[PDB]
């Protein structure tokens, strides 16, 4: 049969809209990747995005949006940019010359999903790793045979591979106190009170001690708007520097990694089987 119609929760308007898969995936790709990425990277992303929807259909309904399979918020499911949005933001020439490449990538992989033992997988993906992807359980909760840590040697060419942020000691404690009212921390000798308790081999900070509090790397990323939870802290006179690696949760497929592999000659099946361990590709329509 033809492309299914899905229920998408638009987090901005607050309404559930019906959309055709293909048209929806064009919007996902437009927001997740640049039209300037290699066709093989875009194709890999389109398969993951499609697989994400299929995976959610087969599993339990979400707490956030129970009437919708996926939503338009990259913080919950994946990014989305409608045709009108992109038209007003980029123009008619862009739609005809660049967006066309996105549509071609989506139709290029029509009905294709990533599978583990013939079922659709949870195809998590993110911008840039630190050099290795993360095992699902070390970042989230559960262990999956296909979300394992693998090398990602082209990530170092990403503009988002490294970043640093300086925060005064004062603002460091002020931000923590505003977010955690029970925190007992002193602006002097932060180096004696702040320390990383547990970190994965890939580098995601799982636990970090701040005074009397134990937070996760994600918690820190959130409070200070860092690109990732893979960071180290260096204490200076009057400030702290966060030295961050990568951008995004680090599990599954690296978008800049895929771009790097594609630039080196790899095709979308090999990109997808490299990041999603022991998987295959299946055409469901
Ligand atoms: C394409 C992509 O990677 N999108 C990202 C989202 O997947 C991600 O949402 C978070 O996803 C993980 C994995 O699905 C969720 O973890 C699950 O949490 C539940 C309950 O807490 C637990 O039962 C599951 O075992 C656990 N899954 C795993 C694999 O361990 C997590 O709850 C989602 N977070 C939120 C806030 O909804 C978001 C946010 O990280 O980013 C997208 O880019
Ligand atoms: C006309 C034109 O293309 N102008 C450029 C903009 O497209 C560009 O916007 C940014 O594009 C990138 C895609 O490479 C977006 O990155 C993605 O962001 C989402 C979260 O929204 C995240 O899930 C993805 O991991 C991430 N992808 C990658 C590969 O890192 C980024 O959000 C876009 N920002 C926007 C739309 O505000 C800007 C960026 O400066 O440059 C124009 O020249
Ligand atoms: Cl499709
Ligand atoms: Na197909
Ligand atoms: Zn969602």
């Amino acid at each position: 049969k033809k492309a299914p119609i899905i229920n998408v929760y638009n987090h901005i308007t607050g309404k559930t809209e019906k959309m055709d898969m293909e048209n929806y995936l064009c919007g996902v790709l437009a927001g997740e990747m640049s039209s300037e990425f290699d066709i093989e990277a875009l194709k890999a992303q389109s398969v993951a995005a499609r697989t994400y929807v299929v995976y959610k259909q087969e599993h339990g309904k979400s707490s956030k949006h129970k009437n919708a399979v996926v939503c338009t918020d990259y913080k919950h499911c994946q990014e989305y940019k409608s045709y009108d949005t992109l038209k007003k933001l980029n123009g008619e020439e862009w739609i005809k010359n660049k967006y066309s490449k996105i549509q071609e990538a989506v139709r290029g992989t029509k009905g294709q999903i990533i599978t583990y033992n013939d079922k659709a997988i949870l195809p998590l993906y993110f911008s840039t790793s630190s050099g290795k992807t993360e095992n699902s359980e070390e970042v989230f909760s559960a262990k999956y045979p296909y979300l394992k840590s693998v090398e990602s040697p082209y990530d170092k060419y990403s503009p988002k591979f490294a970043s640093t942020l300086k925060i005064s000691n004062t603002d460091f404690v002020k931000s923590l106190r505003r977010a955690y009212s029970t925190i007992v921390i002193d602006v002097n000798n932060l180096s004696k009170q702040v320390s990383i308790t547990k970190r994965s081999d890939a580098g995601t900070v799982e636990k970090i001690k701040l005074g009397n509090k134990e937070l996760t790397g994600k918690d820190i990323r959130t409070v200070f708007k860092l690109n990732s939870a893979n960071f180290d802290i260096k204490f200076g006179e009057g400030y702290i520097d966060f030295v961050v690696k990568g951008y995004g949760h680090g599990v599954g497929m690296s978008q800049w990694g895929a771009e790097g592999m594609a630039e080196e000659g790899y095709k979308y099946y090999d990109i997808l089987s490299h990041y999603y361990t022991d998987t295959k590709i299946k055409d469901i329509y």
